[PDB]
């Protein structure tokens, strides 16, 4: 586990694949 989200509880061990996952979390409920 290198990084980890501000908002979930996910963790990545690449930068640019873990922020590749954050782009969902701008659609919210």
């Amino acid at each position: 586990y290198k990084f980890a989200c501000p908002e979930c509880p996910k963790r990545f061990m690449r930068s640019d694949h873990l922020t590749l996952h954050i782009l969902l979390h701008e659609n919210k409920k």
